[PDB]
């Protein structure tokens, strides 16, 4: 029926409605650190989020999105392997039912407890909708989360989850600064890939940070309290909303570091 992460509508079934699921540039992938090529020509990433305007947080039924005003060049990403300016539209997370799983990308087969995705679209295309139809239309910054120390900058997010418990619920979420979620180092891996939920379009240049951020057990615990279902429907906890690693096929993972 409609796609999800259950046994009957999970990742293994998506190909029936979205044939691109078996495409040549599907995400996520496992990052083999010994095979990634250091590429000296990659520039350092440029993250300018000081003018970021968050507006709302929403439970869309598969995750929670924090949305930003993208009507102007307020929060942009550039540099790295990118040509042009990419505007931040939203961020969200993929997480697990246990601390030993939850990330989409893996490193040398290691899975993290969660993965943060900062989604940006190429301003040359004029809007998000047009950007997803192009090979270089989006840039997603991926950050791994490991369980250890609490992340102060994530707490505001954790605290509003009770108010968007079920699908379709939203809440005003202004004045949130996404700089509080960045690790210290911007070293990264990059490869051409796709969206990880239907429609699975192959329009993403992925930028995955080598350094994870730490969150506390209690913090990740609150994520696991969300529901996939709408209000008044039987309760289904929003857990394991991650797609497993896909074949690399004809692609090279480039590293910005050695
Ligand atoms: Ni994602």
């Amino acid at each position: 029926h409609h796609w999800g992460y259950g046994k009957h509508n999970g990742p293994e079934h998506w190909h029936k409605d979205f044939p691109i699921a078996k495409g040549e540039r599907q995400s996520p992938v496992d990052i083999d650190t010994h095979t990634a090529k250091y590429d000296p020509s990659l520039k350092p990433l440029s993250v300018s989020y000081d003018q970021a305007t968050s507006l709302r947080i929403l439970n869309n039924g598969h995750a929670f999105n924090v949305e930003f005003d993208d009507s102007q060049d307020k929060a942009v990403l550039k540099g790295g392997p990118l040509d042009g300016t990419y505007r931040l539209i939203q961020f969200h997370f993929h997480w697990g039912s246990l601390d030993g799983q939850g990330s989409e990308h893996t490193v040398d087969k290691k899975k993290y407890a969660a993965e943060l995705h900062l989604v940006h679209w190429n301003t040359k295309y004029g809007d998000f909708g047009k950007a997803v139809q192009q090979p270089d239309g989006l840039a997603v910054l991926g950050i791994f989360l490991k369980v250890g120390s609490a992340k102060p900058g994530l707490q505001k997010v954790v605290d509003v989850l009770d108010s968007i418990k079920t699908k379709g619920k939203s809440a005003d979420f202004t004045n949130f600064d996404p700089r509080g979620l960045l690790p210290e180092s911007l070293d990264y891996w990059t490869y051409p890939g796709s969206l990880t939920t239907p429609p699975l379009l192959e329009c993403v240049t992925w930028i995955v940070l080598k350094e994870p951020i730490s969150v506390s057990s209690e913090q990740v615990l609150k994520f696991r309290k969300l529901n996939f279902n709408g209000e008044g429907e039987p309760e289904e906890l929003m857990v394991d909303n991650w797609r497993p690693a896909q074949p690399l096929k004809n692609r090279q993972i480039k590293a910005s570091f050695k």
